[PDB]
């Protein structure tokens, strides 16, 4: 489990065009000498604690591109709230009724506010990262099967269901959002801007402030990480097909709650 935790966090860090393979490879490197390091101290990824942590460095000594990793990965657990605080730090901004307003902001007879409504739904329901809304293809995703295919690090090709609400969503925009987006210019891009070119994760964020400001969340201190746990949260808590992994799941982790939400989903999918 923990040394899962380490690929969902190296995932999540080549998923924002930053690092490097090396650097990359460097974290896992030094993650998995410290999950066995803590592992063999009684110790997992959830209880290390500061000094624990401040021990492991100590051991011999590169101290820096070791601390480098222990920073990021912990400030991602916290960031994801695997655990609630960042034990690395020396060495949930979000209501249920801002979530739906949110979701509720996008004006959907404006093609490109229904493509933005179409995103948040997806966001909404997949988990997926920004990052991985915007390089989507028409390719990538099949609305009779219900799925949609996301690329990884490595040619790691996944299928996350979309569950109901968001093929709906998507349906409605592949009819009135996207062909009115590209005037028949054609792109594979599943979500192009409205001068019909891939957006970016930063061209989206801004539309995610505009909707976040009419709802009244502060949008200049929105996270993509609270987002993403508002979400996900809002999701367990509410969704119709997730019936019981509300009751086969505590302390609810972003990553965790997308997961089993992904296997239910892919379980009701293959019956």
């Amino acid at each position: 489990q923990d040394l899962a935790r380490i690929e969902q966090f190296l995932d999540a860090l080549w998923l924002e065009k930053n690092l490097a393979e090396n650097t990359l490879n460097a974290y896992r490197r030094d993650l998995s000498m410290m999950v066995e390091w803590l592992h063999h101290r009684g110790l997992t990824l959830a209880t290390a604690q500061s000094d624990d942590l401040q021990a492991l460095l100590a051991e011999r000594l590169s101290s820096a591109r070791l601390l480098s990793a222990v920073r990021r990965l912990f400030q991602y657990l916290y960031r994801e709230k695997f655990r609630e605080d960042d034990p690395s730090a020396h060495l949930k901004d979000l209501s249920e009724a801002q979530v739906e307003r949110l979701l509720q902001a996008p004006l959907i007879d404006q093609p490109l506010e229904l493509r933005d409504k179409a995103m948040l739904e997806v966001l909404y329901a997949t988990g997926l990262r920004v990052s991985e809304l915007v390089g989507l293809t028409m390719s990538d995703i099949s609305l009779r099967q219900g799925v949609v295919r996301v690329i990884g690090k490595g040619n790691k090709e996944r299928l996350v269901p979309l569950g109901e609400e968001a093929v709906y969503w998507l349906e409605t925009y592949l009819e009135h959002g996207r062909p009115w987006l590209l005037n028949g210019v054609s792109i594979d891009v599943l979500f192009p801007s409205q001068r019909a070119q891939q957006m970016t994760r930063q061209t989206f964020w801004h539309r995610i402030k505009h909707y976040a400001v009419l709802a009244g969340i502060d949008s200049e201190k929105l996270s993509p990480h609270v987002l993403r746990h508002a979400f996900a949260t809002h999701l367990l808590n509410h969704g119709a097909d997730l019936r019981v992994v509300q009751m086969l799941l505590s302390d609810l982790s972003t990553t965790q709650i997308y997961t089993h939400v992904a296997t239910e989903r892919l379980r009701q999918l293959h019956q």
